[PDB]
């Protein structure tokens, strides 16, 4: 169609839409109602006129309008103003697709439950056309997926799938074990879950009696062995393996580099090392967009070194958390969903309008990594993270569609249910998310121009952040940002240049934050606003430590303070892309900043 | 406030308030619209006049009402017509709360995420008090509760609970054995959880250790008993056992009676010869309104049980399954929050126009079964069940507010996420929730109100099936209903008179379901809709054999069958609570059934 206008898709920093919204969500609702009253239309309306004049009706609707009123005064002193073009610069959220609001509230007048096709057949099916859509967009062939709850849940079931699929065949060996016979016990645990995969739909009478002797009986949990995650990782996962039964000792954190990847070199020696001691490696995360820097693991890396241990019989499952940065694959796919080659990035970038300067933006390391993705057995993706789709919406993908053989109970299934984690779910979620799909195709014609605009304007942000400098009062405060962003989000920390302790920075950047949150003053009135973590060295190790040299510290402050304290702005907005747009928010993110630290002295 | 008017709550059967409601969300958008402009009033739009009046706008603009109309056209085509007013008999679906509508849709448009309070304090606020209103309405002295994305993952975080609970007495005697110190091995799988807590908050520098050594860490999941549910459970039960770690084969069904509740005899029976084998029980699942049948378990005799087994060192975990039934539990609640006395039920629900006929509604032993709810250390509640809100709300109570310690991860959370099994969560749906517990509290005065036209509208629906019988050509086909309802669920099969043969009742039942619902004809255009369920042996045992032999079937048959297929309706419309509008649309019920029937001839 040419070249689509994201600004018809957003309200609007500034309500720019607002009547366009109300006027697509009036007649949304118009036809929903026109559907109510022509079900049966020779029923009269069971609620008289009389009823909807009379005083009982009034003073309930008044009590309504009441509970509003306190709805709307509580939400409107409170929430966070991230809807604004530049300045809200930290958590993962801006404004949300416009068809996808509209779709929801559309949906939810229906509100079809999409745990059981009987109960929504249209949302139903709408979901497994996002399933196929998710699996597209990971260039799976014939694989699948569905809308989860949100990205934790995807992540667990990540879990469900890998601890389920490394149990299969043991349990293979105890009911058909001509499956795998004259398989080591050692080689058992490290099949490829395709062959495993392969060999399950082939004993088609006997699937039911391997999955009762598989890890869904509760045996062999520590027989699958551990869990690799990135050191960086979030909770989730922590809480994944405890729930999933592994638990939290099968848990094995894998080293991060400067640029906070994870450290192939140590993933390799770990998986190696356990492999010495008969230790099966239950699988590993690999993070596409990880929550506290945006960093991009290197997923080729990851499975090329799969790919050289399956020679010394080494096999791992690999689960891709791509809560964040999943919906960011699609900047890769052309209309076709081939993945763009490298070389030809920047001219089909500038063809699709996706990047407006026309430079380099993506890493081929990023790039690898994300073209690495089609490999995996899963991957954990949020519709609402970048797929600017309203909370609460989730997403898993698999690469085998007959992998949801492993976790089914008792195509498009009649029992959705029967094929997730999770139970009943909102048909309204699903039309969000197929509505957001269809209005923006998953390729440089539909979501790469949004995350296009997303890395564009962290780029920008990123080059301001460089070289800002203030002063405040006889001192002169310092910005210096973490690393250069794998993705969209900036991490960035403030210095006083001199001052050589790591935990007075830590406590500056505190108090920044602190200024620039709902800690100190109204949010409503906050001229920027933005988010901090905490690298510590029980979860960061000392791959903050290059960061913490240039900057001029120690190893015994590293030491002494024990962690950094370092602002992030996962760059969300769609209205930084333009160089000019930015140009207007840089002097009133200055601005606003000098005022905040001059605030912290005095 | 006197009375409200429960017309007033619902768009309508036929959109009688739908202007209401487009008012009502229109207003709540402009001031949601309000709001954004006015943070940072200096700030220019982005989004230029002459932007929205370009063609690459329009263009857009045009793509997305193309889509728009695709989902309007799909969900118009499918949809399940559940909003009218008598003909919908069914799942468990009705109109929803319009304070929950506006409020979600309002709350949609802020985005908040309700995992971390920094992301969304008002309606991270809210799910607080939400918290304490599932509390309050389970009668907790100090107990708490959060929103949940649904009951299957509420009750899958029900055995989170219960399996860490039990895991920890023998974490303890590893980290600091004092707390259990001349504790029998035996005694420690048996300790009453409230021991369990005490003991726990006794050691405050010990707490992260002792859960270090829990069921988190992966070990003993076999160690702490088995997992004991009511046949007729929801499969989430299962999944639930498979997913938390002990597996498929730690889960034991219980046998039910005939009225399809729990037989606390075959409860007490497993519960004591497990303890004779030294099998701890992990805890027991009663179901206060089956999904099947809405049948209520004796969670009374279920709780007096453990009190009678204590004697002999014998505690079992209680948590109940009330993901339908739980919002019923106001019906039973007066505007202090005491439990109404039985004798003065009658009364009291005159007075607040509970019930419109004066009757005895509700047994004294379902009414018993309820009180006993707030002995449980815990409770699945679903809000978009009977609480009449939007999915996707389900909900989990706890007796205790300490008790999720057992699960944290590092008073209002700051970040909720760690004190929940699931991750990102909607604020959108606490307010969602919060609107409907603030326009209707949870006591009689407000879903008191609308539970009673619930359960009398199920009461008018079991009397107009009784006694049913239509003459179809020769034949004469006579409805029987299954059990009196414990709630507002009513079962029914259809019989010929004469036909000995229950597998052709069976397909007689199973051609009525066709006809009745999504799968013969249009949707749009079936004048009676239903569904339906399988009690087979493999799951039911014969606890139908009392009722397919009053049908006139052989044991005989039932054995040859082996299953019954019975129609179910979850009476949750709240129209049909008055003999008069209920009558109006029984001549078109048993109109639909007599050429639904007629068609399956001929
Ligand atoms: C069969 N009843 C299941 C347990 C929950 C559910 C499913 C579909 C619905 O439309 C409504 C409720
Ligand atoms: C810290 N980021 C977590 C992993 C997810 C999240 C939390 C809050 C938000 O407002 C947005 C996203």
């Amino acid at each position: 169609k040419g070249e689509m206008n994201l600004n018809a898709l957003f309200i609007g920093d500034k309500a720019e839409n607002g009547q366009l919204y109300k006027d697509l969500l009036i007649d949304l609702v118009d036809e929903h109602l026109g559907w109510r009253q022509n079900y049966m239309p020779q029923d009269m309306p069971v609620i008289s006129s009389q009823e909807r004049t009379s005083k009982s009706y009034e003073k309930t609707v008044n009590h309504m309008k009441d509970v509003l009123n306190e709805i709307s005064s509580r939400m409107r002193t409170h929430s966070v103003p991230w809807h604004t073009a530049g300045r809200y610069w930290g958590h993962m959220n801006s404004e949300t697709l416009m068809p996808s609001l509209l779709a929801y509230n559309f949906a939810m007048l229906w509100n079809g439950n999409n745990v059981a096709y009987e109960s929504s057949p249209a949302t139903s099916q709408m979901e497994e056309e996002v399933g196929h859509e998710f699996a597209h967009l990971m260039s799976y062939k014939n694989g699948w997926g569905h809308i989860v709850a949100d990205g934790s849940l995807a992540n667990l079931e990540g879990l469900w799938y890998a601890r389920n699929i490394k149990s299969l065949p043991f349990a293979m060996k105890e009911v058909k074990p001509e499956l795998v016979a004259g398989k080591s016990d050692w080689e058992l645990l490290n099949m490829p879950t395709k062959e495993i995969m392969d060999l399950l739909e082939s004993a088609e009478d006997e699937i039911d009696e391997i999955k009762a002797h598989s890890a869904r009986s509760g045996k062999h949990l520590q027989a699958i062995g551990k869990w690799l995650v990135p050191q960086t990782k979030h909770y989730s996962w922590l809480k994944a393996a405890d729930i999933i039964g592994i638990g939290l000792d099968q848990v094995i954190p894998v080293p991060v580099d400067h640029n906070y990847r994870m450290d192939i070199n140590e993933l390799e020696k770990i998986v190696r090392g356990l492999a010495e001691e008969q230790i099966p490696v239950l699988g590993v995360v690999g993070v596409v967009g990880s929550t506290e820097e945006g960093a991009v693991d290197s997923i080729d890396k990851i499975i090329a070194l799969r790919d050289e241990l399956m020679k010394d019989g080494i096999y791992y499952y690999v689960h891709v958390d791509a809560a964040y940065g999943g919906y960011g694959r699609a900047i890769f796919l052309d209309e076709d969903n081939n993945f763009i080659p490298y070389e030809d990035l920047q001219d089909v970038h500038e063809e699709y309008g996706v990047f407006k300067e026309k430079k380099e933006h993506i890493s081929r390391e990023v790039y690898d990594a994300y073209k690495a993705i089609e490999l995996a057995e899963s991957v954990t993706i949020d519709p609402h993270k970048m797929g600017y789709i309203p909370y609460s919406a989730g997403g898993i993908v698999i690469q085998d569609i007959r992998m949801r053989d492993v976790i089914s109970y008792f195509d498009i299934p009649a029992l959705l249910g029967a094929y997730i984690l999770e139970g009943s779910k909102a048909g309204a979620t699903a039309a969000s998310v197929w509505a957001a799909h269809h209005v923006l195709p998953l390729n440089v014609a539909g979501y790469g121009k949004l995350i296009g605009a997303s890395i564009e304007g962290s780029h920008h942000f990123y080059n301001f952040l460089n070289d800002l400098t203030f002063k405040v009062g006889d001192k002169e405060i310092e910005v210096h940002t973490l690393t250069h962003p794998d993705f969209n989000m900036v991490d960035y920390v403030f210095k006083e240049k001199g001052n050589d302790d790591l935990v007075a920075m830590n406590k500056l950047n505190h108090d920044v934050y602190d200024y620039a949150s709902y800690v100190k003053g109204n949010i409503y009135n906050n001229e920027f606003i933005t988010s901090h973590t905490d690298f510590a060295i029980p979860d960061y190790g000392n791959s903050p430590l290059k960061f913490v040299n240039s900057l001029g510290f120690s190893d015994e402050e590293w030491n002494r303070a024990g962690k950094v304290t370092v602002l992030r702005a996962a760059v969300m907005t769609p209205y930084m892309n333009d160089k000019e747009e930015f140009d207007v928010y840089a002097p009133k993110i200055q601005a606003a900043l000098q005022e905040k630290l001059e605030q912290i002295y005095d």
